[PDB]
């Protein structure tokens, strides 16, 4: 409630319906508390600064507050932060609560009973006892990681008093990573969900060490004992290279876990006796490990009838390069099977009898295989494997064929990288690959394929028309990092059902001068959507026009567009004119110096989004924005240009979405916004203006803009913008960073004052 | 003669048993030759700078001159050169003309009979008269390529006129390169020696075109109906892509002949026929050609049995991936062969017994075989070519086993790079291969490799020792653009007879911190002489200091050594002071603001050779110089500092090479060179000096310097340094560009000023 506040430099979210309040102070420097703090909020942020201590004062008058977050306000910074006692009694709706990165040494006490979070992550109690958890028996969810690890050392190992956690009847999330823990705390609460011992320094698992745990569902064990190979981090191998001796009756109690993660773990065997019980496992981890004969046996599949996700990736041998996957038959075994990753694993040669245990998940969608350096690989074994989503052949060496900061979530599962090309259907990823040129032939019994990413492969072709002829219903083809020769006009002819061409990156042979560019090679593409053919350097063009009746998107950034429109030569100003269905341009880093005048007229007509960033415009002029009859989101950021237009409306009587981002601009025209009703964005930020007149800045006008950026420039807070003041402070209108950014530049003791924050009575 | 000259901004090389003196211009911007020219000069350099024209007037008081060089004078620039009639008849002793890059329409009249060399490359000449070649009766060398070609078009034939070089009995060398020739200009003199006609427009041969050149040694015929796949390079091939057609009775004439030129010739078939006349033949090229399946038959090569060199480079067919290389049998009648190149014949695997008619060449030393793609190779394959020098195994897919300007030459044959790893022995350049970890076993039968090269492959690799066991004669090791993890101490090890070590670029494991870094491996080696660590971003050390008993070359630039040689931190302060025999160290771009007191003593003590270029050393202390008692050459270029040293010879007695390029020092000490007789060289260019005193500069201390250095700097030209005005027209110290660089800041009008051409008489 509350709506509107005073002098605060946090933003203020309202959720009616929800009765929550968000105030967010991330990233303000504040040393101390700012007065004026509603006491209507619910969640109050307070991450880095450069606050001394806590007080029982900060939240003396807040009662409604449900969540506290106080992370990383001093990064190992001054001495530890000190909180005084009894400074949080008086939050009896406190629900959640954060202090990860304080330095703290033992766990504050006099918490609320009505706690349920507490996050206490990089800091330094490597110390447990129950008198001080005997305060948190309300609490659920436990953070308490990352306290002794290489990156914040206590040279103590984790000390955990006997049943410190049995009477938190209530705990739910317990996590312990990074914290140097040599054995596992028994007894932990029957409660408990979800497990996180990972990346500790236990070396053996009793019988009896999940016992009591029946509704456990996630459980950690990864770093105990590492693969200390090839490691980029600092880590200890156990003695002996030994493995983590877990018990064959380890996972006896368990019967609702579906989450088991045992990656880097030095494992060499994986007895069948541990699956036994749990029969409703979904992801299990089993990844930097010593599996690679296990991979060959796999009996221990057979008691895996409902998982989902396998990770069985970098379990290679060392000094040895397998000729071949050596799949155990009992992968078959895996009916509800989905994703499956066996990446390295490095071998020479991948045959399609290999594949064979898995021509019977009829569930299988994602198949990983990079990172193998696979030489031999026949394309054409992949007919079979019509109903997976994604097929991974990423940079192993397939050929053609011859003749606490932030991260609120806390503990999170690993977002598999969502790539553009996933969405249009059957995805062959073969990036990076050896494959120096392209046959038809070698893509052979691929007619299902609705994608194919060729970046990275360095292919020097000149394709006429003929190569991609079986990828009949090819919708996305990604061909960045590599060196295409335009020479002919037919290229992507054979891709009657192409839809987004990515040809950005091959700088090689568009960079030469006087050899063919065959730039309306677009023109038989009918059915093309998105062309994106930045980072070229494109300087000269054989074709005078582009032609294309479907493309609404067009990448052109980072090319030589300034020797195109070279003063004197008109051959290349209607390049874009035949794009009739062109909606999106992004010519932008093209060193344009100025815009020679007739371009404007040459632009598409239904151009809707055209974008001149990081260009160094001199001089852009504005009285030709009226041939551009749809243009909606110009963008002139980044650029050098030094005048606004006289009058905006005059120009275009459709642009809403004007940027003018760092750019140096010193004053506006006395009718700046005078009539423009229509435009709805406006951005002026990082530029050298002084003052705005009220002549030029009508409410009118700014009543209806949803946005506005007037921060990190140079106005001056004299006497003469007692109306700029007047309306900064007064106005609703969206104005980030108000008090944050923007500053005055003077006069005299006004230096780096707030304006929200001005006051001038003498004026 | 003459000595001394007055005025001259060109430098001057007198030869007294030559008795030739040469004059260099080269890049002085000179608008006019300037005055007082000797007339004793023999060689007069006038490159690129802007003349607008030749007067008679020029060369009016010079006689002796034997060499006038014009080249590039206008590079398409003003209106072309214009040369006035009767302009080098007055040079009886002319021999040698060059006017390359002028423009010029026709060939210049009046030259004088005693001429020998005249080039007319990169101009406007298409035709070709005897009217203008009369006068040329005496000349030996022609160069008149370059006329007309895609750089510099012309959009007309050549035109040779019938018998227009009959009547030169004294040529000797001819070249039309890049000039659009059609037809072999018939016909050609009887004394030709070289005939140069590569990169033109010939279609056919005639079976008289060489009927009458039996002096002929140089062939070159390129670019004649050229392959023009994957060209970077605007090309047309012929039509129906028809081959060069030469007839089978062609060189028949030729019978001293000794290097034949046929790269990119689009060549199908080399008939014997050929070569049944050139029993001398020596260097033959056939690179860029189609001759794919003539290298497995190669009948032809049963008739060279003189020959040295063989290049048979980028054959590779369209569209096809050969499972193997197929040499012919005729191979081992190339008894006297050298070098062979057999780059771009991609194949898949490279086999033992396809190398067999290689097997009896006793003169082979160069075995080139990169760029080809080569997946499976056995390296142990190679023990029978002991012999070879140099084996190339370049950035092929090799993998483990499994289980007119410049160039005053002119047309000269294309120089071989000289890798430093070369003039060790047997080399194994196996760089950017897709070889990922190393066996022992495959480097086995290999205990004659004074060799390897291993850059670029990214192995990820911790060596403890083992890896480079049959290694035993390695002396020279290149592990650049690589993944080293020192982990361990042992390291190169069992490499007993290394002597040059490389492990620079191998940034990614020692910018990791946390993790050991074993600096102290240096020790097993015994005989090691040279260690190239540069570009490593080395920040941290577990070794504390550097061992080496044999040591004396060492560079560590591109590290971070400011936080090795932090504040607070004196560990790593004598870093390389048990390196005893250390002579050079090249710490430079190390990011190192100031020198902590101290490194200076834990120098080594036999240091000769100290470099901190491009290091920002805002202040560097002078009197701890004296520690070093072998310091010789200190460099401190393109540094911040701001100070000289009060006394250099307080500060170093030994100490002969200072310098400090690029450096902000604005003043220097009034006893800066005082006593200092050990000094031979000294530079203070680009800095921001403003005057010199005489007090600072005695005359004894630079009348033994070799070399001083005061260019593009700050001096002001006022009447306070009278002495040094006096000095610097006076003396015999060597001043490079001491009319060209150093100007005068001021007063007034003394902008741009030479120093050497001032003379203040109001003074
Ligand atoms: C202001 O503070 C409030 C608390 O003081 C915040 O309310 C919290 O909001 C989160 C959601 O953002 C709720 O989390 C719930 O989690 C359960 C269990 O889901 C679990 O599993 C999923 C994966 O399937 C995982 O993503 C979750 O994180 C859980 O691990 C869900 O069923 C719920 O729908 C909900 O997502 C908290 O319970 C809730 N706390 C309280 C006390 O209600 C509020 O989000 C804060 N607002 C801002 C803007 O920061
Ligand atoms: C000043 O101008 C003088 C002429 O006006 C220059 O004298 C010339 O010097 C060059 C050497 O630099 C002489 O070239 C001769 O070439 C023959 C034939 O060798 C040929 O083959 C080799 C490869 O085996 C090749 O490298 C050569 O370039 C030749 O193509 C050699 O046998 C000789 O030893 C010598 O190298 C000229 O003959 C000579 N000209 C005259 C008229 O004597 C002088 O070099 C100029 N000085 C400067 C500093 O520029
Ligand atoms: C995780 O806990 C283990 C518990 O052992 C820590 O190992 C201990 O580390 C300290 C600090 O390096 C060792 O103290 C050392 O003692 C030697 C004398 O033996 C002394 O010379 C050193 O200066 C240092 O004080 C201690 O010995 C060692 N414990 C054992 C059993 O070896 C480990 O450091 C903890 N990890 C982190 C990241 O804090
Ligand atoms: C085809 O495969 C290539 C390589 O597998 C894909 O390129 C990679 O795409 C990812 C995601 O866009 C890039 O990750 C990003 O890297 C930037 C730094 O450049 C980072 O700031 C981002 O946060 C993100 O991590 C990755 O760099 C890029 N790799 C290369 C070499 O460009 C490509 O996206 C694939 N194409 C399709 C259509 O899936
Ligand atoms: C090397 O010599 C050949 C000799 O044929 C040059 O080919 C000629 O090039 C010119 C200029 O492009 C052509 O003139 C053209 O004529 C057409 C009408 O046919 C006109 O529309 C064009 O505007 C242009 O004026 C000429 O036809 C062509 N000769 C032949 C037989 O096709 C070639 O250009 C020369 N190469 C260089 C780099 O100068
Ligand atoms: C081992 O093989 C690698 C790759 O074949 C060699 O590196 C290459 O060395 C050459 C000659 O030093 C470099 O050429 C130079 O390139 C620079 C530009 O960086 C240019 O300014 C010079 O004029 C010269 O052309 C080449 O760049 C370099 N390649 C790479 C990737 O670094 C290496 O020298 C070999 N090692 C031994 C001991 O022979
Ligand atoms: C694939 O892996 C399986 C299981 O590790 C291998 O089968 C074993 O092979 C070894 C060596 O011959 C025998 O001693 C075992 O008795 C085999 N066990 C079983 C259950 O068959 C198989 O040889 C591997 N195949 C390849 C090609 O490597
Ligand atoms: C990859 O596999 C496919 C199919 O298994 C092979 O296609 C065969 O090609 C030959 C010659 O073109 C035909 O005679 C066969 O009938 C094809 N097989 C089928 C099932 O139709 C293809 O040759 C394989 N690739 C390589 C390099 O061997
Ligand atoms: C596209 O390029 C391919 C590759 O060169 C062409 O295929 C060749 O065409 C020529 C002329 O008909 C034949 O002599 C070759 O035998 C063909 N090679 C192969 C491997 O088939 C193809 O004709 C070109 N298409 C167009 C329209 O230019
Ligand atoms: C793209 O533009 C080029 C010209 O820049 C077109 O090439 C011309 O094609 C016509 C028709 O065959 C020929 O008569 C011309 O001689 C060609 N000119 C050049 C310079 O090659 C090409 O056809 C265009 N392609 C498309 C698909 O429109
Ligand atoms: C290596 O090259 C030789 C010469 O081109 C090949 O020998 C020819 O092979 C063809 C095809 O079988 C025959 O028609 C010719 O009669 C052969 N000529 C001779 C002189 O033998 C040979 O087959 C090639 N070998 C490989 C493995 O490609
Ligand atoms: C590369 O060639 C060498 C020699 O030709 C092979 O060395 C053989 O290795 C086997 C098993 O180690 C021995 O039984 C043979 O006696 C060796 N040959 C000789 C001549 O001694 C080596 O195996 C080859 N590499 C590969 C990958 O096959
Ligand atoms: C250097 O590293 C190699 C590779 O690990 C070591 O060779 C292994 O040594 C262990 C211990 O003796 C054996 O169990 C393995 O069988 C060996 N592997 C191979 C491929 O031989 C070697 O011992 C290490 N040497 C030193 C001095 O540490
Ligand atoms: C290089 O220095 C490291 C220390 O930085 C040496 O490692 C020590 O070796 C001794 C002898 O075995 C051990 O007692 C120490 O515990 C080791 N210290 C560490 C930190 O590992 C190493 O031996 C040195 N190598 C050489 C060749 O001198
Ligand atoms: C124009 O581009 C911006 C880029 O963020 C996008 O938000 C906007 O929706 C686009 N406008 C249209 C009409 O597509
Ligand atoms: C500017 O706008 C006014 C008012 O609509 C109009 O009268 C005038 O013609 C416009 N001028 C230009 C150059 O568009
Ligand atoms: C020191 O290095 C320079 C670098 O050019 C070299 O010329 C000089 O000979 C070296 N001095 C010694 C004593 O090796």
């Amino acid at each position: 409630a509350r709506w509107f506040p005073k002098t605060l430099p946090c933003d203020v979210t309202l959720d009616v319906s929800k009765n929550h309040v968000i105030v967010d102070c991330t990233d303000k420097h504040l040393t101390e508390i700012p007065g004026g703090i509603p006491t209507n909020t619910t969640n109050l942020t307070l991450t880095i600064n450069h606050i001394p201590d806590i007080s029982p004062a900060s939240f003396h008058r807040l009662v409604h507050l449900v969540e506290i977050d106080f992370r990383c306000n001093c990064v190992p910074c001054p001495r530890r932060l000190q909180i005084k006692p009894r400074s949080f009694s008086g939050l009896t709706y406190l629900k959640s609560l954060y202090l990860d990165g304080n330095q703290l040494l033992e766990i504050p006490q006099g918490l609320p009973p009505s706690l349920q979070l507490l996050s206490l992550e990089a800091n330094n109690i490597f110390s447990i006892r129950k008198e001080q958890l005997t305060e948190l028996a309300n609490i659920e969810i436990l953070y308490l990681g990352q306290n002794c690890y290489y990156r914040n050392p206590c040279y103590v190992s984790y000390s955990i008093e006997k049943d410190a956690f049995l009477n938190l009847t209530k705990l739910k999330v317990l996590s312990l990573k990074d914290n140097n823990v040599t054995t596992v705390p028994t007894v932990l609460p029957s409660t408990l969900t979800e497990l996180y011992l990972y990346n500790n320094m236990i070396a053996e698992i009793q019988e009896d060490d999940f016992n009591n745990l029946n509704q456990l569902q996630i459980l950690d064990l990864s770093g105990n004992c590492p693969r200390c190979y090839n490691a980029p981090f600092p880590c200890t191998p156990c003695k002996n290279n030994s493995p983590l001796q877990i018990p064959v009756n380890a996972f006896d109690a368990l019967t609702e876990l579906k989450v088991l993660r045992l990656h880097s773990n030095s494992l060499q065997h994986v007895p069948p006796r541990w699956f036994k019980n749990i029969n409703n496992l979904q992801e299990l981890d089993l990844s930097q490990n010593f599996l690679a004969k296990e991979i060959g046996d796999a009996k221990f599949l057979h008691f895996l009838p409902n998982l989902i996700q396998l990770d069985l990736s970098f379990n290679f041998e060392l000094q040895v390069y397998r000729a071949s996957m050596n799949l155990s038959q009992a992968f078959s075994s895996l009916k509800s099977l989905k994703i499956l990753r066996i990446r390295g694993y490095v071998f020479k040669e991948l045959k399609s009898f290999q594949l064979s245990p898995l021509h019977n998940l009829q569930n299988l969608e994602v198949l990983d295989l990079g990172t193998n350096f696979i030489k031999i690989a026949n394309l054409s074994m992949f007919k079979q494997f019509k109903r997976l989503k994604v097929i991974d052949l990423s940079v192993n060496k397939i050929s053609p064929s011859g003749d606490s900061c932030r991260f609120k979530n806390k503990e999170a599962s690993f977002t598999s990288v969502q790539e553009s090309c996933y969405k249009y259907g059957q995805t062959l990823d073969l990036s990076k690959n050896s494959i120096f040129f392209i046959k038809s032939s070698d893509f052979q019994h691929l007619s299902f394929l609705k994608c194919l990413n060729l970046s990275g492969n360095l292919i020097s072709q000149t394709l006429n028309g003929s190569e991609f002829q079986p990828l009949a219903e090819l919708r996305y083809l990604d061909f960045s990092n590599n060196r295409l020769d335009l020479l002919h006009s037919t290229a992507f002819e054979e891709l009657r059902k192409l839809e987004v061409l990515d040809i950005s990156s091959n700088s090689h042979y568009f960079q030469s001068e006087g050899i063919t560019h065959m730039l309306n090679f677009t023109k038989n593409l009918k059915v093309l959507q998105k062309l994106m053919m930045n980072d070229n350097d494109i300087s000269s063009s054989t074709s005078r026009t582009m032609e294309s009746e479907s493309l609404r998107t067009l990448e052109f950034r980072g090319n030589h567009l300034d020797v195109l429109w070279r003063d004197g030569d008109n051959r290349y100003l209607q390049l874009f004119k035949n794009l009739l269905k062109l909606e999106e341009l992004d010519i932008s880093k093209n060193s344009l110096s100025f815009l020679p005048s007739g371009v404007f007229d040459g632009m598409p007509p239904n151009l809707k989004n055209l974008s001149l960033a990081k260009n160094g415009l001199k001089s852009f002029i504005w009285e030709k924005l009226r041939y551009l009859k749809n243009l909606e989101t110009l963008d002139l950021s980044h650029n050098q240009l030094t005048t606004v237009p006289e009058r905006l409306s005059n120009c275009s009587r459709s642009l809403k979405n004007l940027i003018l981002k760092n750019n140096q601009i010193r004053s506006l025209t006395k009718y700046f916004l005078q009539d423009a009703f229509q435009l709805r964005y406006l951005d002026l930020s990082s530029n050298k203006i002084q003052m705005i007149q009220k002549t030029s800045f009508p409410e009118n006008v700014l009543n209806n803009l949803k946005m506005l950026l007037l921060h990190h420039n140079r106005f001056l807070c004299t006497c003469d913008a007692v109306w700029f003041v007047w309306w900064v402070q007064h106005t609703e209108v969206t104005i980030p960073y108000l008090a944050t950014d923007v500053t005055c530049v003077g006069p005299g003791a006004h230096k780096g004052q707030s304006v929200i924050s001005l006051d001038l009575y003498t004026c």
